[PDB]
């Protein structure tokens, strides 16, 4: 096997968001079929179990989105996990290969190209050119390694990390993209799983273009609901007293931003940025006030609240990294071949795209993956009855923008033999355990992690107030 020495843990710098934790890297081969070839260093962050008598092993935590550093989940989990989980597990997060602190890639993409997923198009021809230019730039700069940026290669890295940690059976928690990494790792290596929690569950049948199409459906429906919520708040927002009037104001605002970016605290906010910010805020009903605030401010030429501004600054300001967009490109284009027929995209722009107009065209048109210059290395992972994980708990919000609840139900079908599902009804949220703070969900998931017992049948919990 590829050599996996025990990690060289050191205190995290107090110049990092990981202050207070421990850091190390694990070597992995770029090509797992060529262990004598080039390697990279995968960054880890650890919060050691608080209680030696309660410690049962390691809770490995994957990234929640391609390109998003999974090490940064560790502080969030220290903040929000039930205390007994933090007593019983070393929490170890990682930055997946070619992201974060794990050999991040830089390809000369401009900020507009960083938003290739959500980029608002003009027509099929211009968008094909825009999306192909992203691919060209990335392969020119990183074409030697991009073919090795896939979900299955990340899963292989997870198993090297497990071996380096010295755990024959390791536990796992992953959210969103991390749910998919966990599922893939269990399908490839599940005899090495202890307890596994997958939260906000990607539908395997959606990998990946269908997920984009579903984003447009989910966004449209959520925006229709938010427009009603905003119409009831015309006193404070002055956006209209019925949902069509509110939506027309937002559409006109976003169209203006498509033609000339809106200055917001000195940041040029174009339509792609505004619609992405909108979708993110829509995904949590606790954030709907931020959305009312930015739309009110931008429509009326007034100032948004400082907290709203700081949310835009966090999303698009100094901390935004090109490397995340390149990581998204590799995973989302590389895991499966996208349709190559331009007529598919023409059809779907006029159909799906027009039926879901807020982001439908951005989702349905000729994305980068259509132009990918290498074949798929491997089939997409097939989850099924041969999965060797002893047990998997699925946790899912009933109303989840980014990973609709149908995906958790699909996972519960594909992995019928070893899964149980906990659904949080009444929640409008993405990433539930533990960040939403629901006592019922958090205690059910903690009890599974600490005792290994799945609930007797799938459970629907009612979101506490």
């Amino acid at each position: 096997r590829f050599s996996a020495p025990r990690p060289s843990w050191r205190p995290a710098g107090d110049d990092t968001p990981l202050a207070g934790l421990e850091c190390a890297t694990v070597t992995v081969p770029v090509d797992h079929a060529r262990p004598d070839g080039p390697t990279l260093e995968v960054a880890l962050a650890r919060h050691p179990a608080r209680s030696a008598g309660r410690r049962r092993g390691v809770l490995l935590v994957g990234p929640d989105d391609p390109g998003n550093p999974g090490t940064l989940l560790v502080p969030q989990l220290v903040r929000d996990l039930p205390a007994d989980v933090l007593d019983g597990y070393d929490v170890v997060g990682f930055d997946h290969r070619f992201s974060g602190g794990s050999a991040p890639l830089s390809c000369g993409l401009t900020p507009d190209q960083w938003l290739w997923i959500f980029h608002r198009p003009q027509d099929v021809e211009s968008e094909a050119r825009f999306q192909r230019a992203v691919v060209e730039r990335c392969f020119d700069a990183a074409g030697d390694v991009l073919p090795y940026l896939t979900s299955r290669d990340i899963a292989r890295d997870m198993d090297v990390i497990r071996r380096a940690l010295g755990e024959d059976r390791i536990s796992y928690l992953g959210h969103s993209y991390g749910s998919y990494l966990g599922a893939v790792w269990t399908q490839m290596f599940g005899e090495h799983a202890d307890r596994v929690v997958l939260d906000s569950v990607i539908d395997p049948s959606s990998v990946w273009r269908r997920m984009f199409l579903d984003y447009a459906v989910s966004c449209e429906a959520a925006l229709e609901r938010w427009a009603h919520w905003a119409a009831e708040r015309d006193g404070e927002l002055d956006l209209g007293r019925d949902a069509p009037t509110v939506r027309a104001a937002l559409d006109a605002l976003a169209g203006r931003a498509d033609r000339e970016p809106l200055p917001v605290a000195g940041m040029p906010v174009d339509g792609t940025m505004l619609r992405l910010f909108t979708m993110v805020l829509l995904s949590s009903d606790r954030a709907w006030g931020f959305l009312g605030d930015i739309v009110r401010a931008a429509v009326h030429g007034d100032e948004a609240a400082p907290s709203t501004l700081r949310a835009l600054g966090a999303m698009f300001g100094r901390g935004k990294e090109e490397s995340g967009a390149v990581a998204q490109l590799g995973v989302l284009c590389g895991d499966a071949a996208w349709p190559r027929d331009m007529e598919v995209y023409r059809r779907d722009l006029a159909g799906h795209g027009a039926r879901h107009p807020f982001i439908g065209p951005a989702m349905a048109g000729p994305k980068a993956g259509a132009f990918w210059p290498v074949p798929p290395a491997e089939p997409v992972t097939v989850l099924g009855a041969d999965n060797r994980a002893e047990s998997v708990l699925l946790v899912q919000s009933e109303q989840d923008m980014f990973t609709p609840a149908r995906g958790a139900r699909r996972m519960r079908e594909l992995l019928a033999h070893n899964t149980r599902l906990v659904t949080l009804a009444g929640a409008v949220q993405h990433r539930v355990f533990p960040f939403h703070g629901d006592p019922g969900v958090n205690r059910a998931a903690a009890a599974y992690l600490l005792t290994g017992k799945l609930p007797d049948t799938d459970l629907t919990l009612r979101a506490a107030a």
